[PDB]
């Protein structure tokens, strides 16, 4: 027997379900980025998926049961890490993980130092490849929303700064011309919402970080944005920061959650707060209804969605 359903969303005089596409670079960067944003949305019925471009082979761990996992060692981590995306986006709403090109076609690039005995690194892989394998999905789940990184890759990690170069090419190029072409609606860019942490960070107890962990200060965050920057703001509820919360303590190998799932931290023990609230530039496409800060409070604003019965 099917279960009984109804179509949560019109767009004119269709049903038509909101689709949204995150592109990051690593496991966790979607977790950490658009957590709370991902989580409200797919709790509203809208069709959310993320695109991982590498397993994030070169990453660091946490803990001593899979350190020999790492590159300099057995070098497996990036398919231990398969599992903590997976269970990450189960948490936030999302089926399946979806990694560019196959998982496994194009291996994290590191933060540059270590040795780099790869001869398939994302950030050297063919523009024709990367940009065709992303144009491929792209016309598949026709996204009416993308979303990845600034020109700067955010924190600058050679992959961040890639993958946005990457679906910036794929934005472009899925229009023109899994085999129609899609005009992406919206694109945006994520960005760190500078006030927003700032407060954030001010507003943690003692009981919210572990003792060695450290609050960052301004020479540790030289890439976050202005209120005037912004354009638009996705303010998740509570249940919403949960979901994230939860997502994060599936990076066991890469995040620490404090005691009380307000803060977290890397391996650098740079403590930083679970916001509700993420932060957008927009990119391309015209912006919908902005608030008293100039601010979207919605990705899809403008699009005409509405719901069922309104
Ligand atoms: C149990 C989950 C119920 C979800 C009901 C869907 C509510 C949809 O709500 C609609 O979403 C649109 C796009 O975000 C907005 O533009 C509309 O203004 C809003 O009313
Ligand atoms: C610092 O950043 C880390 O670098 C690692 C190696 O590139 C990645 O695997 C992690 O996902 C990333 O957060």
């Amino acid at each position: 027997d099917i279960p009984t359903t109804e179509n949560l969303y019109f767009q004119g005089a269709m049903s038509e379900t909101p689709r949204l596409l995150f592109v990051h670079a690593h496991p966790d960067d979607e977790s950490l980025s658009n957590g709370a944003t991902i989580a409200h949305y797919t709790s509203r019925g809208a069709q959310v998926h993320v695109v991982t471009c590498t397993l994030g082979e070169e990453g660091e761990v946490i803990g001593d049961r899979w350190a020999q996992l790492t590159a300099d060692h057995a070098d497996q981590l990036g398919g231990y890490r398969i599992g903590e995306l997976t269970a990450a986006l189960r948490a936030l709403g999302v089926s399946a993980p979806i990694y560019l090109g196959g998982a496994g076609r194009w291996r994290d690039s590191g933060m540059a130092g270590t040795d780099q005995r790869s001869q398939r690194r994302f950030v050297d892989a063919d523009p024709r490849q990367t940009v065709g394998a992303l144009v491929a999905i792209i016309r598949e789940l026709r996204p009416h929303v993308v979303v990845t990184y600034d020109p700067n890759g955010g924190y600058g990690h050679p992959d961040h700064v890639h993958t946005h170069t990457v679906t910036t090419a794929a934005v472009a190029a899925a229009g023109v011309g899994p085999g129609d072409p899609w005009t992406v609606p919206k694109f945006y860019w994520t960005v760190l919402g500078l006030s927003a942490l700032i407060s954030g960070a001010r507003a943690l107890v003692p009981d919210d970080l572990r003792p060695e962990w450290v609050l960052p200060r301004a020479d540790e965050i030289a890439f976050g944005y202005s209120d005037d920057g912004i354009d638009a703001v996705v303010e998740a509820d509570e249940q919403a920061r949960a979901a994230k919360v939860a997502a994060l303590a599936a990076h066991a190998t890469q995040v620490v959650v404090g005691p009380t799932g307000r803060a977290a931290a890397l391996s650098n023990n740079l403590a930083l707060p679970i916001l509700a609230d993420e932060h957008y530039v927009l990119a391309g496409g015209s912006a919908g209804a902005r608030d008293e800060r100039g601010w979207e409070t919605d990705l899809l604003a403008g699009l005409g969605f509405t719901a069922s019965g309104t």
